[PDB]
């Protein structure tokens, strides 16, 4: 169980690098994903080595820029079909529509 | 050897990486291994196996 802090993630990261745990499943909100992949990468979790499933429908909102040259088997889950044009049309009228906050 | 640029070390590292070299001796200016350190973290190279 993480605890109340999102930043306080560094006493569960290092007492799961020991004792071997490498196939985690992640349950929680896209921030605290976001803020447990930044604490994941500051202490050497990211490797091929590892695995990583989030239960969150929200995986395609984080940035896997600092993440992809790692070569970490990382898996989630999408409802948003992004692929069809006309969906990825309203995104893109969404997308001048979010940016003014 | 380095490339002529700094940012130009990920492919040197994807085959320091293959072949499993894990004891590198860096030749280098400081700013240059600020580069290579920061491209070896987005590399995934810094764990406890690598000195």
């Amino acid at each position: 169980q993480l605890p109340a802090d999102t930043k306080d993630a560094k006493p569960l990261l290092k007492e799961m690098k020991r004792g071997k745990e490498f196939h985690v499943i992640f349950d929680c909100s896209h921030e605290m994903a976001a803020g447990i992949l930044k604490q994941a990468l500051a202490m050497g979790m990211m490797t091929e080595y590892y695995h990583y499933i989030f239960t969150t429908l929200d995986l395609f909102a984080l940035d896997v820029e600092p993440y992809r040259y790692s070569g970490v088997n990382m898996t989630g889950f999408r409802i948003l079909n992004t692929e069809n044009t006309q969906v990825s049309s309203i995104i893109e009228k969404w997308s001048m529509e979010r940016l003014q906050a």
